C-alpha cells in the first residue's frame, strides 16, 4: 500500500483517442491494448480482422477459452457493437502479478466503435454490473478481480495529457501522484460512477441554479469521455458566464458550441483570458462539501490533426448533454481520481501531471458549508 512502482506509467495514447492499458487474454498469452473506461462495465475485445485494427483476439489460440453460447448487442448513441460471450484468463503486465478469469465480449461486428488510426483494440468498462450488458449477471473485470485475488477493492487513475500517458494503479493508491490531501465524494449508487455536484462556479462566481439542473437526470465520472459534459440548461448559464469573464477577445458562436475550431500562433494561447472552472461536489459529512477547480488547460484541448490550417488549433471541450453531468478527461487530466469502491466513494486530489501555468494551478479544496445536498441528487 501507499508505493506501486510497476504501474506508475503504465497507461499510454494519443490526443482525442483515450488512455489505454497492456492487457493479456488466453493461454498462451495474446497482448492487446485496452481503453481504460469508468463509464461502462463491459471487457469487450477485437475478435476479428477489422481493417483499423493492429491486432485482435483470436479465440481458436487459447487453451483456456470457455463459450458461454450467447450473444450481446451493444448500441450506443452513435456507435454499435456485436459480440460473442465467453470466459477466459486475463493478465495485466504493468499491473498486479495475479491472472483472473473474466466475462470477454468477443467483438465480431462493430460501427463507429474502433477508431481509424488509434493503437487500442478493446474497452476495459470499470462500472458496475447494473449497466453491464445483456444484464447485470455477466460479471465485470474489476468484481471477478476482486473475487478471485487478494487485490483490494479500489483503483485509482492519473491521467496525464497534452501523444498521452498516465497510471492505473490496480488495489491501491500512489502517493507521489498527487499533491496536498484526497478529499472523497460518496458514490451515491452502484451502477455508473455517479456522483453528485452541489455548487458550481466560473472564476469564483456561482451560477446560482437549483442544484437538481447539476446532476439530472445523473452525474457520472467517466475516464471513457473527453468532455466535460453539462445538462443543457446548466451548460446554457455556464456558457453565458465564460463567454462574459472572456470579454477581452470575441469569438464566433459555434466555437462555444463545438461546431468550428478557434486558432491561435503557436505559444501565443491567452489561457488567462479564460476563466477557471469549480465543481462543488457532496463531502463524507452531512452539510459538508469540497470544490474541484480546472484550468482553461484542461477544457480547451488542442486539435494537432488540422492539415487545412498552420497554426495552433483548439477544441472548445465543454458540451451540453441529455444524459446528465459527465466529468470527462477534461475534469479527470487535473486530478489523481480514487475509485475506492470498498468505501463506496470517490477521492480527488491536484494531480502531479496535470497541465497549468505560472499563474494559475487545478485545485482541490475544502471544507466548505453547503446545506441540502441531498436535495440536488434526482430522482
Ligand atoms: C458512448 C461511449 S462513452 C464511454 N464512457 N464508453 C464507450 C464504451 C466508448 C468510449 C470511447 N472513448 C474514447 O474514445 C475516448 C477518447 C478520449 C478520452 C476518453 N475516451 O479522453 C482523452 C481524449 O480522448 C470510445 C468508444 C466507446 F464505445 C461508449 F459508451
Amino acid at each position: 500500500r501507499g508505493s506501486f512502482v510497476e504501474m506508475v506509467d503504465n497507461l499510454r495514447g494519443k490526443s482525442g483517442q483515450g488512455y489505454y492499458v497492456e492487457m493479456t487474454v488466453g493461454s498462451p498469452p495474446q497482448t492487446l491494448n485496452i481503453l481504460v473506461d469508468t463509464g461502462s462495465s463491459n471487457f469487450a475485445v477485437g475478435a476479428a480482422p477489422h481493417p483499423f485494427l493492429h491486432r485482435y483476439y483470436q479465440r481458436q489460440l487459447s487453451s483456456t477459452y470457455r463459450d458461454l453460447r450467447k450473444g450481446v448487442y451493444v448500441p450506443y448513441t452513435q456507435g454499435k457493437w456485436e459480440g460473442e460471450l465467453g470466459t477466459d484468463l486475463v493478465s495485466i503486465p504493468h499491473g498486479p502479478n495475479v491472472t483472473v478469469r473474466a466475462n470477454i465480449a468477443a467483438i465480431t461486428e462493430s460501427d463507429k466503435f474502433f477508431i481509424n488510426g488509434s493503437n487500442w483494440e478493446g474497452i476495459l468498462g470499470l462500472a458496475y454490473a447494473e449497466i453491464a450488458r445483456p444484464d447485470d449477471s455477466l460479471e465485470p473485470f474489476f468484481d471477478s478481480l476482486v473475487k478471485q485475488t487478494h487485490v483490494p477493492n479500489l483503483f485509482s487513475l492519473q491521467l496525464c495529457g497534452a501523444s498521452v500517458g498516465g497510471s492505473m494503479i490496480i488495489g491501491g493508491i500512489d502517493h507521489s501522484l498527487y499533491t496536498g490531501s484526497l478529499w472523497y465524494t460518496p458514490i451515491r449508487r452502484e451502477w455508473y460512477y455517479e456522483v453528485i455536484i452541489v455548487r458550481v462556479e466560473i472564476n469564483g462566481q456561482d451560477l446560482k441554479m437549483d442544484c437538481k439542473e447539476y446532476n439530472y437526470d445523473k452525474s457520472i465520472v467517466d475516464s471513457g469521455t473527453t468532455n466535460l459534459r453539462l445538462p443543457k440548461k446548466v451548460f446554457e448559464a455556464a456558457v453565458k458566464s465564460i463567454k462574459a469573464a472572456s470579454s477581452t477577445e470575441k469569438f464566433p458562436d459555434g466555437f462555444w458550441l463545438g461546431e468550428q475550431l478557434v486558432c491561435w500562433q503557436a505559444g501565443t494561447t491567452p489561457w488567462n483570458i479564460f476563466p477557471v472552472i469549480s465543481l462543488y461536489l457532496m463531502g463524507e459529512v452531512t452539510n459538508q462539501s469540497f470544490r474541484i477547480t480546472i484550468l482553461p488547460q484542461q477544457y480547451l484541448r488542442p486539435v494537432e490533426d488540422v492539415a487545412t490550417s498552420q497554426d495552433d488549433c483548439y477544441k472548445f471541450a465543454i458540451s451540453q448533454s441529455s444524459t446528465g453531468t459527465v466529468m470527462g478527461a477534461v475534469i479527470m487530466e487535473g486530478f489523481y481520481v480514487v475509485f475506492d469502491r470498498a468505501r463506496k466513494r470517490i477521492g480527488f486530489a491536484v494531480s502531479a501531471c496535470h497541465v497549468h501555468d505560472e499563474f494559475r494551478t487545478a485545485a482541490v479544496e475544502g471544507p466548505f458549508v453547503t446545506l441540502d445536498m441531498e436535495d440536488c441528487g434526482y430522482n
